[PDB]
C-alpha cells in the first residue's frame, strides 16, 4: 500500500507513536516519507545483504526473519514479510521496540540525515487528526 501522508498520520497516530519516547508523529512521518516515501512494500537489500522491510525499512540484521540474512537476529520475533503488509501494525510494534533500543530514531539513517532538527511539523499540518 501507498499510503497519503495524513493518512499514514492518523494511522500512526492511533498505534500510540505520536510521542511514542518523546518523538513527535512528525518525525515518524518524516521517517516514513523518507525510508519508504509511505509505500508498505518497500525493500532495500543492505551491503551487509540484510534487507530493510516495509514504511520504516527495518532491518532483518536484527529485527525480523527473511531466512537470507545469515547470523542474524529477529528481535521483533516476526517475519520480515509482516512488515509489508496494508496494516501497518507490525511496523509499528517493532519500531516502538526499535525507539527504545538506546538511540533513539537515529537507528535510522534517513531519520537523522533528513529529519532531525528540521520542521518536521510540516508533515503533519493541514492533517484533521
Ligand atoms: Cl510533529
Ligand atoms: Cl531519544
Ligand atoms: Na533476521
Amino acid at each position: 500500500k501507498v499510503f497519503g501522508r495524513c493518512e499514514l498520520a492518523a494511522a500512526m497516530k492511533r498505534h500510540g507513536l505520536d510521542n511514542y519516547r518523546g518523538y513527535s508523529l512528525g518525525n515518524w512521518v518524516c521517517a516514513a516519507k523518507f525510508e519508504s516515501n509511505f509505500n508498505t512494500q518497500a525493500t532495500n537489500r543492505n551491503t551487509d545483504g540484510s534487507t530493510d522491510y516495509g514504511i520504516l525499512q527495518i532491518n532483518s540484521r536484527w529485527w525480523c526473519n527473511d531466512g537470507r540474512t545469515p547470523g542474524s537476529r529477529n528481535l521483533c520475533n516476526i517475519p520480515c514479510s509482516a512488515l509489508l503488509s496494508s496494516d501497518i501494525t507490525a511496523s509499528v510494534n517493532c519500531a516502538k521496540k526499535i525507539v527504545s533500543d538506546g538511540n533513539g530514531m537515529n537507528a535510522w539513517v534517513a531519520w537523522r540525515n533528513r529529519c532531525k532538527g528540521t520542521d518536521v511539523q510540516a508533515w503533519i499540518r493541514g492533517c484533521r487528526l
